C-alpha cells in the first residue's frame, strides 16, 4: 500500500512498452485498463485494478468482448471467458509476477492461435539508440526521408580526438550513411596548446560550414560527427521531435552547450 502504485504504474510503463497498440488503458494511470488478446485477436479483456492489486492479491476481470459471428459463438461467450480468464488470474494470484506476463501463458497454450514456436524481433535500425564507448552520441533526427545524426564526444588534445574519429570514420558502419562529415576542435582553456583543422570527407562545402558552427555554437575541447542516412517516408513521427529532446541532452552533456 506504499511504492505499488509505482510498481504498478511500472508494469503499465512496461506493458506500454512491450505492447502499447495492443493495450487500451480506461483508466489514467492503470485502476482499470482493457487489453486485447496478446497475439493480436479481437477479444479485449477488461480489467480492474483493487486496493488489493498484484501485491496484496491481483487484478479484478470485470468484463471481456469479443468480435465474432455466428461461427463460433456457440463455443465461448463474454461471461464464460471472464470465468477462466479469472482461473487464469489465480495462476497470477500468487507469483512474483504483477499478472500480465504469467496470465498470458495459460491464454497462449489454451486459446490456441499458435502459428509457429520462434520469437522474432527487430534489431535492425539505423538510428544509433546504444550508448559508445568515450563517445557521447544520441542526436538523430529526422527530415523527408533522410536521417540526419551526429556523435559528440569531448575530448583532450588532438591524438585521442584523432584517433576515436580516425576510426569512427574509417569505420564500415559509419559508411553505411551516404556521405558522413566531422568536426574537431582544441582549445585550451587557459593555456595555449591549440590544434585546428577542418575534416570533409563527403562534401567539403560542409566542412568549414560545420567548422564555423560549432565555433558560433560556443565549444571546443569536444568532437561532433554528423552523417546523412536514408529511411523510410519519415521514418516515424516519434523519432525526431521526440529524440530530439533526448538528443539535446546528449550534445549539451559531452560539452557542446557547456
Amino acid at each position: 500500500m506504499d511504492d505499488d502504485h509505482e510498481q504498478l504504474v511500472e508494469e503499465l510503463e512496461a506493458v506500454e512498452a512491450i505492447y502499447p497498440d495492443l493495450l487500451s488503458k480506461k483508466q489514467e494511470d492503470g485502476s482499470i485498463i482493457v487489453v486485447k488478446v496478446p497475439q493480436h485477436e479481437y477479444m479485449t479483456l477488461q480489467i480492474s485494478f483493487p486496493t488489493h492489486y498484484p501485491s496484496e492479491e491481483a487484478p479484478n476481470v470485470i468484463e471481456v468482448g469479443v468480435c465474432t459471428s455466428l461461427a463460433k459463438r456457440d463455443l465461448y461467450d463474454t461471461k464464460y471467458l471472464q470465468h477462466l480468464f479469472q482461473e487464469v488470474m489465480d495462476s497470477v494470484f500468487h507469483r512474483g509476477s504483477v499478472c500480465l506476463f504469467d496470465f498470458l501463458t495459460e491464454l497462449d497454450g489454451v486459446l490456441y492461435v499458435e502459428p509457429e514456436e520462434e520469437t522474432e524481433p527487430v534489431q535492425q535500425s539505423d538510428i544509433p539508440t546504444d550508448p559508445f564507448e568515450g563517445w557521447t552520441a544520441s542526436d538523430p533526427i529526422t527530415d523527408r526521408g533522410s536521417t540526419f545524426m551526429a556523435f559528440a564526444a569531448h575530448v583532450t588534445s588532438e591524438e585521442q580526438a584523432f584517433a576515436m574519429l580516425d576510426l569512427l570514420k574509417t569505420d564500415s558502419k559509419m559508411r553505411k550513411a551516404n556521405h558522413v562529415m566531422s568536426a574537431w576542435r582544441i582549445k585550451q582553456d587557459g593555456s595555449a596548446a591549440t590544434y585546428q583543422d577542418s575534416d570533409d570527407d563527403g562534401e567539403t562545402a560542409a566542412g568549414s560550414r560545420m567548422l564555423h558552427l560549432i565555433t558560433i555554437m560556443d565549444v571546443w575541447n569536444v568532437i561532433v560527427v554528423v552523417a546523412r542516412w536514408f529511411g523510410g517516408a519519415h521514418i516515424g513521427p516519434d523519432r525526431f521531435k521526440h529524440i530530439n529532446s533526448t538528443a539535446r541532452e546528449a550534445v549539451v552533456r559531452a560539452g557542446f552547450d557547456s
